[PDB]
């Protein structure tokens, strides 16, 4: 999907939010409507969009709306990390939004945002944490693509009736852009372990125009003009933190390595207390260093000294 098609959908989706019927007797039969749900349940993958769009132009799905919302919520949260599948999901959600506006999109958005609430427990398995982070990144990607086409815009679109996650509740006065709110939450779960730094790098790589002031290509797609500024502030703070932690870890791993090496010269032993602690810290250091380098390259900044010769 090119920027032209994004803008086409944005215009249609904005009109739908504005109360227009922009989507052009309907079939209200049980067979037709359950047949639609079954099609949704096969998942949002490439090509599946066109068939579903035909149903939206032929079927009267109003009495199955609640079920469609739940079904789509599950499908959306489980979209694969495949660029073509994401595009299909965007076209399908846009169609549904154009047919039903807020009575579909409001509860969908509220339920979808639950995907960004941080766990309220500690990490038990870093293997599981990597899987969790992968899921969050996929959910963030899909959210952002739907933001850019004007489907998912702001908490202000959600009805009071429709629940929103705890981390987004009780907002008064000036609200931050929704993407800022989401990223401030997800970047800050167990930050010191370094797994969330990969959310930051994945996000800037895929959505670069949000981070480059000279890049105006998505300005017409952005809901609140403060977004680019807010995101730049958030990420520059995150970079300061990432650089600082990388430097702290760099000093620790080098110190432990040096003591281990001196020990091995003295005694000939392969193992000692220094390399045992080193082994626990090194993967964390590597996560921070890799991310420090990527963030530095993207924002054209020099990295702190992070030399380390390992293995
Ligand atoms: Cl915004």
């Amino acid at each position: 999907m090119d920027d032209g098609r994004k803008k086409e959908l944005h215009d249609l989706n904005t009109r739908a939010w504005n109360g227009e019927e922009v989507f052009p007797k309907l079939d209200s039969s049980i067979k037709r409507n359950t047949g639609f749900i079954k099609k949704l349940k096969k998942g949002f993958v490439k090509g599946s969009e066109s068939s579903l769009l035909k149903d939206l132009s032929e079927a009267s799905l109003e009495k199955y709306l609640s079920e469609i919302i739940v079904t789509v919520t599950e499908c959306l949260l489980n979209v694969l990390n495949k660029n073509d599948d994401v595009i299909a999901a965007v076209e399908i959600i846009s169609g549904l939004h154009q047919r039903f506006n807020g009575r579909f999109t409001s509860p969908l958005l509220g339920a979808f945002l639950q995907a960004f609430e941080n766990p309220s427990v500690d990490i038990e398995s870093e293997r599981d944490e990597l899987q969790r982070i992968t899921r969050v990144k996929g959910n963030l990607r899909v959210f952002t693509e739907l933001y850019l086409v004007g489907v998912f815009r702001t908490l202000d679109d959600i009805e009071s009736k429709d629940a929103i996650p705890n981390f987004l509740q009780k907002k008064t006065g000036r609200k931050d852009p929704l993407l800022f709110s989401i990223l401030r939450e997800i970047l800050n779960y167990k930050f010191k372990l370094g797994f969330t730094t990969t959310i930051a790098t994945a996000f800037i790589k895929k959505f670069a125009p949000l981070f480059r002031d000279d890049d105006n290509s998505w300005d017409d797609l952005i809901y609140d003009s403060k977004l680019k500024g807010a995101l730049q502030s958030l990420f520059k703070n995150f970079i300061d933190a990432t650089f600082a932690r990388a430097t702290e870890l760099h000093k620790k791993v080098n110190k432990l390595q040096r003591e281990h090496q001196k020990c091995q010269i003295r005694t000939g032993k392969l193992r000692d207390e220094y390399v045992e602690e080193y082994d626990k810290l090194l993967p964390i250091f590597i996560r921070f260093k890799t991310s420090a380098i990527t963030l530095g390259e993207f924002f054209k900044l020099e990295i702190p000294e992070l030399h380390h010769h390992h293995h």
